[PDB]
């Protein structure tokens, strides 16, 4: 019994081997830093609309995969307090731009570990059973065990959501793809620091006849999502 | 006194540090290879042939001033071991299968005439090659243990395309530490806009992934 | 200039290169599941005399080297509560000897993140500023961020410590040989589940000229520690 | 639809899921350089009896396996000739002790690839069909794509065979095990530079109930090898 959903350029997953057991949806990022008032994004002068704007999208897309059993995935980015895992060039390019990461802002240190603003926004917080991957880089397979998760798990297909669209979705896109695992992204549970950069993100995956993998939205994941 | 150097580039000077020297730092020169460049293989390669000359002169130099350089094939064991189901069945699709005959052998398939480097870009002894079977260059080699015995802190990027082996092998160098320079008239891609978007992308977040500059300014910087 | 600990097959570091900025110490599952009463090894019925040994030469080279400026690490093993992290060969082999993964027991569930068993013992506690890994498996590389971590304190030498011996101190070991760290493993501030395996694994070490680093004991690195 | 092979700490594989289509026999770096005369291993004194003691058995398990259609691995330990693979470490090591990687010596210079004292010994030789991993280290998974071919095969369970036991071999299964797969060790397969070692590696597995796997002989496998 294969099923698919609709995407550009091909309907997905590729084999039709669409299932609970085999998938999971993956949510990127979707924390106060990047996405709310006084954090890192709103530090460096971005449109917080952009990347509010998967919020919605991506609760009902959570909500129907909770519903039907599917494995779900969130990420964090930050570093340890001791900022031990964050790279020199990483935090000097933050610090020349007034958004320094591991610096004090008004939701704690910025982009540290269990401060405030790192955590994930309530609207889309995890439950018991939920997988979350902290990660110190933009890919969430450098230097995490999701690998090894979505191994122990079978997981063949992976669903992205979450933010930013051009930086921490697309090189987890990209480096799942490049082992193998067969991706859809779902293009208005996404957003970037700029609109044009988030366009051009998402046709990147299309060319090549779905060089990354295949592209949908919410709408028509949640309709026939089996 | 110090040692500290910087080439002109956007959104800042690189490397960040200024700690520019021949023994940490590398080019890298990814995937010019003749399916993908060259005359016949695997319509339009205009726009992914157009970084070659820049390129020459980049390597030029660098080897010159005894840089470390590097260069990337993509392809497949011959008995496809390391190619994804996936990836293969894209590529079927569009008429391109991977191990598949073409007019200058299998596609994408390593020892094989269009899989090679092209002649004008050719590596010499002494620089490294990486055999990948994805676009990204550590994933599945050993790129990463070769620069950390050479200590590679810089890296400078060229090749094809711009917006998928380029930009995923500078994300991949960048989330581990390596300071990434980007050189835009060396890069090419299979859209243009695309390959301008990638660009950009590097410069947001005052230089997410790295900084940009051209062959231009880095040859007349270089120490 | 040149610095060197007495060692077998050789002086260690191999090229005398050791300053604090560049050497760590890892001291590897120092956790009530691996040395204390109540937890996974004493389930399995392994001699708790043979894992304790090592805690007070292992806090004599921890004093010495925090006094001294050296970067620490610490790991536990163990696994996230909803264990997408842990193989089902694992947790398979881990209930037929009557030790189960996530089984509850008197410190709680077994090698689960978050329990009173699962956390470093008080003895060996980290203070800020130092290093915690937590990882799935036995060896400290797989599926972490160590790496990540030591390349960014461009650490090139490792002075190991820990339990047990021949499964997680060695597998770490072996990993960080391979990726060409210098490695050196103290004698005295390892335990196994059986003494025979202890004495194996430290041999195994020396066998090639050192295939793996060299070794010493926690005496012989306090007095010549710079 | 299960079967197992006798093994100690428990039959194999744990699950009975024992197919040609989810198995494969590794077979680690029966090469000249670590079991013939005017080698690495021979350079440094150490008798090739124990390294040669495996040969027949793995020739006969390889036998039985190819006719099964069974997944074939083999590696192969080794520098590229310009040596960009090879730590600092290793190669003083190498040196101190005679056995010099990328030395000159009677088979060509050791450990450097494309040489004949590297290559693998004609007695096991690869046939198409059969993966090579070329590998700068110790561990096969570690700079390698091993992982990524195991991944796409769909490989579960391996069945490690090779030399030496204590170093190559072990440090294969334990990074095998460590990120699921269900290993099993031949005994009789392997071999060491030192007995007592061989024999030590080979006890640790069995640790904990099966802490790395478990352990059986080539007669048991191609006995009950479905």
């Amino acid at each position: 019994n294969r099923h698919f959903i609709d995407a550009d350029p091909y309907p997905w997953p590729y084999n039709g081997a669409l299932r609970p057991d085999n998938t999971a949806l993956i949510i990127i990022d979707m924390q106060t830093d990047f996405c709310g008032k006084g954090g890192y994004v709103d530090h460096m002068g971005y449109d917080l609309s952009l990347v509010q704007a998967p919020i919605e999208p991506i609760k009902r897309v959570l909500a129907a995969m909770r519903a039907k059993g599917y494995h779900i995935i969130h990420t964090r980015e930050g570093h340890r307090p001791d900022l031990a895992d964050l790279p020199a060039n990483k935090r000097w390019r933050s610090q020349r731009i007034g958004a320094g990461i591991g610096d004090p802002g008004p939701c704690g240190r910025i982009l540290t570990r269990g401060e405030p603003g790192w955590d994930i926004i309530p609207e889309l917080y995890p439950i018991e059973g939920e997988t979350i991957i902290d990660k110190p880089g933009k890919g969430s397979f450098c230097a995490t065990d999701l690998e090894l998760v979505l191994n122990q798990k079978r997981i063949e297909n992976i669903i992205l959501t979450g933010i930013t669209t051009d930086v921490s979705v697309s090189t987890t896109m990209r480096e799942a793809n490049d082992r193998g695992y067969e991706c859809l992204l779902l293009e208005d549970c996404c957003g970037a620091t700029d609109y044009g950069n988030h366009l051009a993100a998402i046709k990147m995956v299309k060319m090549q006849g779905g060089v990354f993998g295949s592209v949908s939205n919410s709408a028509a994941l949640v309709e026939a999502l089996p």
